[PDB]
């Protein structure tokens, strides 16, 4: 149970003003790869 704790933390983790779309997010592990 706890306090939703381990979910905190994968928000924190991807805290990025939330999701927008996949198209574009996608498209950053194409010119943004290693």
């Amino acid at each position: 149970m706890s306090w939703a704790l381990e979910m905190a933390d994968t928000f924190l983790d991807n805290m990025r003003v939330g999701p927008r779309t996949y198209a574009d997010v996608r498209d950053e592990i194409n010119k943004r790869g290693r």
